[PDB]
């Protein structure tokens, strides 16, 4: 049905209790089925900007990968590698098999697991939980919640908790784009 060239615009509000905002936004450009282009900016008040860009490679019809690296003021900031697919469910949930990795220059390259759930605790609303488990103990967890009024454009609220930040809201917008 969709024809090649269109691309997906998604902004992306972070808001904390704290004085400190964040924002920015991310949109992928499809050109061709084999791979495609992403590219999302992340502006502050403070000098501390910088743009993450990569590209989407489908290797799988389940799995698909897309690596995401990180730019800076620098040369370069770091590489990471993201990996997401489809996974089976015994109930009606679904699950999809998250993978983050972070490789750098300095350090090591480590790829740590990522667990991603997503079905409708009752109404009719698509309620995403992303938690991250590791060897030792609990990475991280946080909650999120996709709905929408129309098709054409929706919306997504997701807030993260961890020891590192109290606790985060943010909400993302999801708009096609115009050309």
């Amino acid at each position: 049905q969709d024809k090649p060239g269109s691309a997906k615009a998604g902004g992306w509000t972070t808001y904390n209790t704290d004085n400190t905002f964040k924002g920015g936004s991310y949109a992928k450009y499809v050109l061709s089925p084999n791979l495609a282009l992403k590219g999302e900016y992340e502006w502050n008040n403070s000098s501390l900007n910088s743009f993450k860009a990569g590209a989407e490679y489908v290797a799988t019809p389940y799995l698909k990968t897309e690596v995401m690296t990180e730019y800076n003021t620098d040369n370069t900031f770091r590489v990471t590698v993201v990996t997401e697919g489809r996974y089976p469910v015994d109930p009606n949930l679904e699950l999809f098999p998250g993978g983050w990795y972070t490789w750098n220059n300095s350090s090591l390259n480590k790829g740590a697991p990522y667990t991603r759930a997503e079905y409708k605790l009752t109404p009719d609303l698509k309620l995403l939980s992303q938690v991250v488990y590791n060897t030792d103990n609990t990475f991280k967890f946080d909650t999120g919640l996709e709905y929408k009024l129309s098709p054409n454009l929706k919306v997504k609220f997701e807030y993260g908790w961890n020891n590192s930040s109290l606790n985060e809201f943010t909400v993302q917008f999801e708009y096609d784009l115009s050309s």
